[PDB]
């Protein structure tokens, strides 16, 4: 029909002669949204001639429908159902009492079939190549894990097949899109410590290195603002529309703060139950815990005008529509106070599901504290790798212990619930529990990749370390060349998951190939 | 007022009570355009109350106005005048006989003042630096002259201040925009011979070099089609809208043909009145003259359906509107027959002044013959430089003789007239006289640059050889980053020549600086 992607048709037939009905729709994904009007169905004029009206219901999450008499304002009938994509459904409001029956006129399609098939294709290629091949300085695992994070960032930015789980969550919880930036920050902290230790061991001065750190940070911030943020298809750059926060700006600020902290308190690596790497850097831990206490205090105790104190919700229609302009809480208030709504992100992810009107920037000022905490945990991983490079058992024990500690903290904060924790997982706020959850994930990934890629050498990292060696050039590249063929062509069906998924997979594989080609030519750009 | 850039206001007052008037406007730049309706002025209803109507007239070229009685269809009054930018003019159609008087209510502005001031600023900086500095393998002149051509290409592509002489001519004649692509083709031929001779002297095989030539040509064509032509701000690429011809596609075809010809007939350089470089390559000259005869025959003798034979005009309203869909003649007919109107250039330069509706591609199939002839003349310049490298007098004599011969041929063809020659100068057709004119210009530029930059060493080429060493990266770069700040920001006045000129000059100087930075880092990309 005229159905768009991820929608179904709902035909509502009114068999009642006396009472009109109004239909209210609420998603199950919401936490405390309001019911929104779906369609108004008038009363049947004559017996045997039911009135009809159609509507489109979202099929990404389960739906909650409410039937209310428009004059009486009384609930005659309520049903909750999970509609399928491109379905054709009929709802009949019978008489004798009032009851509703939902019939499936046409069965919906399987929307996740291309994703199921894509994993089978990739799994088959892995087995075929492994079967085919069998018949016939730097840590590799850090580059491999950086390349995996970057590859998924490229796939997600292109759209992720237009799938709701390859996109960012509206407010709370995790999708696959929410995993890949914290992991990159973690790895960047590891690389900060490893590179700094090698450089200082070679005998370089700390002031030349400080100048290099400042130059790299300034370059990243400027590249983000001037190249990566703006949509130059709309028009030329004007200052009043410039968005100051961003991904590369926050990488730059995090890089400066973490690198300068490590450089200031740098120590030579000494050469087995011990806490040597934890106690030899107690000043850094002291400053990190003080900074984290600052984030917690400004988040739960800063009074925001016209808004509750310590509010972590999305606003819009969320929390029963009480707080419509309070998207973010103190984080958004600080962003608006210091930068103004026109220098923020005008399309927050909460807009689709909570219908928020205010601009909110996920990469704002207040969450940089937790970005820094994430990168400092990555630094701790690098310290584990260098202080105990001789012994593999020591490295693995420390990775496992850190994963368990951070996972226990995350379980305590979130209460293993999406919206009911003390600090729920939230990318937009860059919560504490978001950091601890994604850090335990990164410690587990290192625990698995270090033996396989580095100790045993079973796997060489292919093809993931090729973009892990040219991360900055690949990230800037796909932003500049996002609309260019062959990364993007014209689709026969823009309402198809299969066609979008094929386009995005092809474009991501092309950036893996481009990075491999740059590796063969030894064209490594280090910002 | 509401006047746009390069327009004036013309108020027409009708003092006549009985006859209406219609006003016809024709530009002086046209060759045989039709008069187009400007505005209809009704008769004055009562004596002493003249009727009024306003119009905007283009001020780039002189205007020709015709006053015709609408019923009688008889010419009551005609005047030709050159209106100035943003002027406020009044035209009064008096009675006793009928006479017209044009009065300047408000004087126009000086539109060329920013260009006059810009040359004074640049001239002052040259004198200041020369005064300041005084108080305190490869041929350099070829890189210098390539950099000058490329710098002007960047300035012209950005817009050239929105000045009509920094844009391409509508059909015939020369502007500053029409000079810089033929010069680049000339220099590319010189570089082809110089590089090939050095490579073959080092002992390289001709098949490895043939593979390199084919690879470079294929890369240039593909880069042009996929990166340089499309406007990806409009949408994703669809095949039916893909434009096949272009600047880099024609560089690729010309490079392949000329490089393969030289490689096939390559000879070692022997070590003073002689014609050694002209006679040692007689096969190349034979094929070039045969190819030129093909261009002349297909242009003046190919029968084009529904069109005169040997037609070199623009169509539209040109040539008195007889031939509206004949833009190009045989060149456009061959393009349309082999590629179809949707794979051609939809905005030819003749559209503005002759109002042509058909798509015409300046870089089409038929003019590649003359592109090849231009590059082969460049090859002859390289042969002069190598065969006689010991003697400067021999090099200068040969450059002067070639300039005089080509200039005499161009004077014979064009009859020193813009539209009345046998083969007028025309970028869109890539005429023979266009090639000979621009080749004599390039020989004269070499005659001046070779002693100054190479023999005496008075000038080192700065800052022009920095982009001459990275021409391909600079050309692709400014196409990718054309809309990006700092190359383009939002203008306070979009109807100002001063603001556009400042923007374009700043952007061009920024690309000179970028190429200097790439030279300092030794990042030279050779396609
Ligand atoms: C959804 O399904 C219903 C079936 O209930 C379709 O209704 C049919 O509509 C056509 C034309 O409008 C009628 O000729 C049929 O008699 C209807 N069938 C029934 C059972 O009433 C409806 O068209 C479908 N909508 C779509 C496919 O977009
Ligand atoms: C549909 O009607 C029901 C009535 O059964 C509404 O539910 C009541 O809403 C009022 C607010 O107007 C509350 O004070 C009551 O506590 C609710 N429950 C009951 C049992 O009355 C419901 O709000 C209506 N739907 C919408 C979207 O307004
Ligand atoms: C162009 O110049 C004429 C002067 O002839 C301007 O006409 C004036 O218009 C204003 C308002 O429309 C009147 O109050 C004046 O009396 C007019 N002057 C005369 C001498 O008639 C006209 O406005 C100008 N157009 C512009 C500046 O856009
Ligand atoms: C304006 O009127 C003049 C008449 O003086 C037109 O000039 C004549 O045009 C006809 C064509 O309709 C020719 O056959 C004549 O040779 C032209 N000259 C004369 C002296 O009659 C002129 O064409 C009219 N302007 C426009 C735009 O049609
Ligand atoms: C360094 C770590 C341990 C924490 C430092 C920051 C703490 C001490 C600061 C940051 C923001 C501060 C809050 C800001 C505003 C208000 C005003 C008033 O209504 C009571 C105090 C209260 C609620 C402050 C309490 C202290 C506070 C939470
Ligand atoms: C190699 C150089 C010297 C020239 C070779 C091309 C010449 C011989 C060819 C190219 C196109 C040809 C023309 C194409 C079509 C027509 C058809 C008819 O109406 C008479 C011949 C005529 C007019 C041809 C004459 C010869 C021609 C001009
Ligand atoms: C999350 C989906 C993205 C899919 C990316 C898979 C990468 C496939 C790599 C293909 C190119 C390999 C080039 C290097 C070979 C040595
Ligand atoms: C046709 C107008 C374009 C103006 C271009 C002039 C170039 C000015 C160069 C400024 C940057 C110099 C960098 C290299 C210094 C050694
Ligand atoms: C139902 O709505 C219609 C308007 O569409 C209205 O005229 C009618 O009065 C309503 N029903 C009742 C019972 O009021
Ligand atoms: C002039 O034009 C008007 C229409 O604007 C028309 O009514 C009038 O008749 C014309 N003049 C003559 C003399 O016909
Ligand atoms: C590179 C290959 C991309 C393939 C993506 C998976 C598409 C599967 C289509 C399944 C249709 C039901
Ligand atoms: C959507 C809510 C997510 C909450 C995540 C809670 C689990 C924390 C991690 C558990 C241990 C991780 C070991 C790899
Ligand atoms: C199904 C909808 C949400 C998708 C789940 C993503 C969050 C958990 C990812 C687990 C990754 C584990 C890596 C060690
Ligand atoms: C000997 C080389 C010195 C190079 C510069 C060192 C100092 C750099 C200071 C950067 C501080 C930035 C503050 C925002
Ligand atoms: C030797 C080159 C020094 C250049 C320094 C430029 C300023 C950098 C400051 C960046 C700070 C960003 C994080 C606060
Ligand atoms: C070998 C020279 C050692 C000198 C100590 C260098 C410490 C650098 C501290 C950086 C602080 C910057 C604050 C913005
Ligand atoms: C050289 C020994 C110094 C010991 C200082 C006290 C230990 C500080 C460790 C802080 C770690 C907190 C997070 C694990
Ligand atoms: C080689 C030395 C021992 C390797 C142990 C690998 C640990 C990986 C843990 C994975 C848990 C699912
Ligand atoms: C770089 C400098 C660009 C200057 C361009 C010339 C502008 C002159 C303005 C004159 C106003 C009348
Ligand atoms: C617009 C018409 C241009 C015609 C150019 C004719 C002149 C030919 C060149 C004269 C000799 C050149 C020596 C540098
Ligand atoms: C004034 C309108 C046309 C502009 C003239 C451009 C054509 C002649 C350029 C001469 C360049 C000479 C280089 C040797
Ligand atoms: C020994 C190396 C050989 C490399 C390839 C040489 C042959 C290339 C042929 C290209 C022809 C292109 C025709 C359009
Ligand atoms: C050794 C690499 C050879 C690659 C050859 C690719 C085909 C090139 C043909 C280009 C022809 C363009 C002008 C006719
Ligand atoms: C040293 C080897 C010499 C062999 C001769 C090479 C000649 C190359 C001719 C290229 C013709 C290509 C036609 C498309
Ligand atoms: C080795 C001597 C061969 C002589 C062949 C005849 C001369 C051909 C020269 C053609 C030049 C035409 C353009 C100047
Ligand atoms: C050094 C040897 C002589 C140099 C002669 C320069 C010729 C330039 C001709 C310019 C004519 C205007
Ligand atoms: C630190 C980098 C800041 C760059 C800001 C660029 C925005 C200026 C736009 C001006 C257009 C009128
Ligand atoms: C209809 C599909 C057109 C594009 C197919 C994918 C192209 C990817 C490979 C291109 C290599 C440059
Ligand atoms: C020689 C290079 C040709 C590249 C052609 C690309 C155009 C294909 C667009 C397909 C989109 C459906
Ligand atoms: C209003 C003018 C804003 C931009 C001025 C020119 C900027 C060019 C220099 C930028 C260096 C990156
Ligand atoms: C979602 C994984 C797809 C893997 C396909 C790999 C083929 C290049
Ligand atoms: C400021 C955006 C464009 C940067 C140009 C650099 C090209 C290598
Ligand atoms: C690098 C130059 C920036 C200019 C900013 C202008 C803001 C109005
Ligand atoms: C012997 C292993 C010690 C690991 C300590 C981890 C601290 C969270
Ligand atoms: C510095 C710790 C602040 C914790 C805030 C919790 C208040 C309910
Ligand atoms: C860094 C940009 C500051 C803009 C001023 C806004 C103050 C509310
Ligand atoms: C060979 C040492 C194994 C250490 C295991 C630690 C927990 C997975
Ligand atoms: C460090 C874990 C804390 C868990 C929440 C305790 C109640 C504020
Ligand atoms: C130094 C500015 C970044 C240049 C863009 C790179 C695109 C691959
Ligand atoms: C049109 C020439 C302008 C030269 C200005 C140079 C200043 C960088
Ligand atoms: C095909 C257009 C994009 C090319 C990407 C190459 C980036 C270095
Ligand atoms: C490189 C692939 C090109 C695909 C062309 C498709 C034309 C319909
Ligand atoms: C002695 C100089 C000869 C130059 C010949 C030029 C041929 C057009
Ligand atoms: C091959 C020369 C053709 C010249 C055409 C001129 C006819 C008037
Ligand atoms: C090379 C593109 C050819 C397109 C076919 C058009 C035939 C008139
Ligand atoms: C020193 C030799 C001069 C040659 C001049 C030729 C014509 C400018
Ligand atoms: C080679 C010069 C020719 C000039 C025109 C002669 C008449 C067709």
């Amino acid at each position: 029909a005229e159905l768009k992607m991820d929608q179904a048709l709902l035909l509502i037939h009114n068999e009642l002669l006396w009472t009109n009905l109004t239909v209210y729709w609420k998603s199950e994904c919401c936490y405390h949204c309001l019911f929104q009007v779906l369609v108004n169905v008038p009363q049947s004029p004559k017996a045997g001639k039911p009135s009809a009206a159609a509507a489109s219901v979202s099929t990404q999450h389960g739906s909650i429908l409410q039937l209310n008499d428009t004059l009486e304002e009384k609930e005659v009938c309520r049903l909750e159902y999970r509609f399928g994509e491109f379905g054709n459904y009929s709802l009949l409001v019978k008489n004798i009492e009032i009851a509703c029956d939902l019939a499936v006129n046409e069965d919906p399609v399987d929307s996740n079939l291309p994703v199921s098939i894509a994993f089978l294709i990739g799994l088959a290629v892995i087995i075929v190549i492994s079967f085919l091949r069998l018949l016939l300085p730097r840590l590799r695992s850090v580059d491999t894990f950086r390349g995996i994070a970057l590859i998924l960032m490229v796939f997600v930015n292109y759209g992720g097949g237009k799938y709701w789980y390859f996109k960012h969550a509206s407010w709370n919880g995790l999708t696959v899109a929410d995993l890949v930036f914290p992991w990159f920050v973690f790895i960047m902290g590891s690389s900060i410590f490893l590179s700094m230790t090698s450089i200082l061991q070679r005998g370089c001065s700390k002031f030349r290195l400080l100048g290099k750190i400042a130059w790299r940070s300034f370059l990243l911030i400027c590249i983000g603002i001037i190249i990566v943020n703006p949509n130059y298809c709309l028009g030329p750059l004007s200052w009043d529309k410039v968005r100051i926060p961003g991904v590369l700006q926050r990488l730059g600020v995090t890089y400066f703060v973490v690198a300068v902290l490590e450089l200031l308190f740098a120590k030579p690596v000494p050469e087995c139950l011990s806490l040597r790497d934890i106690t030899s850097s107690w000043p850094q831990w002291l400053l990190i815990l003080v900074l984290e206490g600052l984030w917690l205090g400004l988040t739960f105790l800063l009074p925001v005008p016209g808004c509750p104190t310590g509010y972590l919700g999305p606003g819009g229609i969320g929390d029963f529509g009480k707080y419509p302009n309070c998207t973010g809480g103190a984080a958004g208030y600080i962003d608006r106070l210091l930068l103004g709504d026109d220098h923020l992100y005008q399309h927050p992810s909460s807009a689709v599901l909570y219908h928020t009107e205010v601009a909110y920037d996920p990469e704002g000022i207040l969450g940089t504290i937790n970005s820094i905490v994430m990168a400092f945990l990555g630094v701790q991983a690098g310290k584990i790798l260098l202080y105990y490079k001789a012994r593999t058992k020591d490295i693995l024990i420390r990775f496992t212990a850190w994963c368990c500690i951070l996972g226990l903290i995350s379980v305590a904060l979130t209460k293993v619930s999406e919206n009911e924790g003390f600090i729920p997982v939230n990318k937009n706020l860059w919560s504490l529990s978001y950091v601890t959850t994604l850090s335990s994930f990164a410690f587990f990934i290192l625990l698995v990749l270090y033996p396989v890629v580095d100790v045993k050498g079973l796997w060489t990292g292919t093809p993931f370390f090729y973009p892990g060696m040219n991360s900055i050039l690949v990230y800037v590249g796909h932003e500049v060349f996002e609309n260019y063929f062959p990364f993007q062509w014209k689709l026969k069906d823009n309402q198809s998951h299969k066609e979008h998924l094929t386009q995005n997979i092809v474009a991501t594989a092309l950036w893996v190939l481009i990075a491999y080609i740059l590796y063969r030519k030894k064209i490594f750009w280090k910002i």
